[PDB]
């Protein structure tokens, strides 16, 4: 699944089979 989904958030994990979904989460997340 490291293949099907190789991007990962660096805070919580969370995997993306996508550049832009990482990309959207990174935007977003884990922000106060
Ligand atoms: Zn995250």
């Amino acid at each position: 699944e490291d293949r099907d989904k190789p991007y990962a958030c660096d805070i919580c994990g969370k995997r993306y089979k996508n550049r832009p979904g990482l990309s959207y989460h990174y935007a977003h997340s884990h922000l106060a």
